[PDB]
């Protein structure tokens, strides 16, 4: 295809960095998928098959955003869980 | 005679508050550390009723500092999740 | 004792209304305690034993605030739990 | 042939979004309802590839509306918990 999807690549890279920054690793299935698709997109970029490159980069961006909100949901439940245990200990002291 | 187990319970709550991220900058943790220092002053003086009550007050303020910091951390994580889902909707609504 | 703890009663009533407003009922142990101690505070008020009435009303206020944050913690965990199930269904659709 | 199971899955998603509090005022729910109406127009026309695709897009927008509303409801409850604990600390710090 054509032209080079350089702005899509930039968007995909941004989503990958956002997911890694919140704590997502290769152990998060969606981040492993995102990194694999982003690598395949670069392989299509070198081949100058830009329609294929754009479609793998779009898919990689989505999987990276799914990994990010997956990790943040677990992190939010864990903090709220620790707040709950804290508040049970406070009531036990005051009761 | 000495309220040794309460003193230990007060130390446990002080460590729990510091472990979730509370510092001397959290007003309730500074109060807890001051009331615990005063409890140790009373311990050395062998004024064990005064020591027990100050250790109890210090334990409460340490638990209040812990829940104060955990509420802010819970709001921040939920805030980051909200920004994340706004970016997801923007991507998926690119054609809308 | 003396004087009438009218401002304390007012703070106790305010805490009771705040706890009931977030969904706390007689089934939340701390709200049942708060309502019982408040009733006992009013019996002491009529008896003009204002030291006893203040101490009961203070205890009732605390238990009402503990019931309020107990219910709000459970409501916050339930909403975050529903958000988690929703995002699992979203990932299932997109995967 | 006819995407009958997809149409039911799209209806289920729309009912779930409305059940958590989303209305026509949720932009993603308004989109989902518009795309579902267009999917029914294609169903009656017996253009089942068009019907399936619009129904799948409507399902996605309904799931996006649902998690959008649940994020705001989670932030509001956590916000109410924060105000509640500020009042508790104020009461217990009356002597501080």
């Amino acid at each position: 295809g054509d032209p080079a999807p350089l702005e899509q690549m930039r968007l995909t890279e941004q989503a990958l960095e956002q997911a890694k920054a919140v704590g997502a690793t290769d152990d998060v299935a969606e981040l492993k998928l995102a990194q694999d698709k982003y690598a395949a997109a670069q392989i299509a970029m070198t081949a100058e098959s830009y329609k294929k490159a754009r479609l793998l980069a779009e898919q990689a961006e989505l999987d990276a955003r799914l990994a990010e909100s997956k990790v943040l949901t677990q992190k939010s439940k864990d903090q709220l869980g620790e707040l709950d245990k804290s508040l049970k200990r406070l009531r036990k002291q005051l009761g």
